[PDB]
This record gives structure tokens, C-alpha cells and sequence, in this order.
RNA sequence: GGUCAAGAUAGUAAGGGUCCACGGUGGAUGCCCUGGCGCUGGAGCCGAUGAAGGACGCGAUUACCUGCGAAAAGCCCCGACG
């Protein structure tokens, strides 16, 4: 299930991309703190992948 | 006092010179250290699970440096500080 969410963030921080080149961006932290997110869940999956398997 | 004669003799500065005073220039000098030099003593290999050294790139705004790498001034677990 861990991709739907990775890509749900991936969507919604392009829009702030989008924005951003705009001069609509009110939020600045939301970008960053979006990132993290990304990087946890794909880290989480690694934490998973060794753990069972061996 | 006046005229004539003969004689001697100042001052003036265009610009200059020596000295004094006030600056400009310039960055010597003293002081300092954010940087070096040397000796002694430690420690001493990296790399095909990708080295040494780099090229792009990552930041709301980032030209240079750092750090980092599309999971990108960073992600997770432990411990320390508070
Ligand atoms: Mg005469
Ligand atoms: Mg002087
Ligand atoms: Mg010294
Ligand atoms: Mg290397
Ligand atoms: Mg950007
Ligand atoms: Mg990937
Ligand atoms: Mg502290």
C-alpha cells in the first residue's frame, strides 16, 4: 500500500511547485514537510524489507 | 618750504626660494590574530557490496562555499546534552 501514499504526496508537491513558480506560495514549510514524509515512508520500507526475509 | 642741478637710496612679484603652520596623498611603523612554520609524539591504507578526483543537481528567494544526494543543507535506530 506504501506507494498510493508515496505518490499522493509526490502529486500535491508538484502542485507546490506549480504555485511556487507562480507567486502563490503562502506555506513554504508545507514543501519540506512533505519531503520527509516521502523519505520515512520509503525508509520504513527498507525496515521492512530485511525484517521477515532475513 | 618752491624751481632747477648733481648724487645716493626704497618699495613692487609674474613666478621662485628657505622656514613655520594646516591638510591630501600613500600605506611604512606599533599593536593585534581570524593564518602559517618546525619539532616531538601519535595514527596510517581506499577500491568491483564502485575508490581517489570530478560533472550535473537539492534549497520559499541561492551567483560562491559547505553538506547532501532524486527518498536529496537530507531519511531511520541507539546513546549523550536539555
Ligand atoms: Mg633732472
Ligand atoms: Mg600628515
Ligand atoms: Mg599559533
Ligand atoms: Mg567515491
Ligand atoms: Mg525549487
Ligand atoms: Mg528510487
Ligand atoms: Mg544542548
Amino acid at each position: 500500500d506504501f506507494a498510493k501514499e508515496i505518490d499522493a504526496r509526490k502529486k500535491e508537491l508538484m502542485e507546490l511547485r506549480f504555485q511556487a513558480a507562480a507567486g502563490q506560495l503562502a506555506q513554504p514549510h508545507r514543501v519540506r514537510q512533505l519531503r520527509r514524509e516521502v523519505a520515512q515512508l520509503n525508509t520504513v520500507k527498507a525496515e521492512l524489507a530485511r525484517k521477515g526475509e532475513q
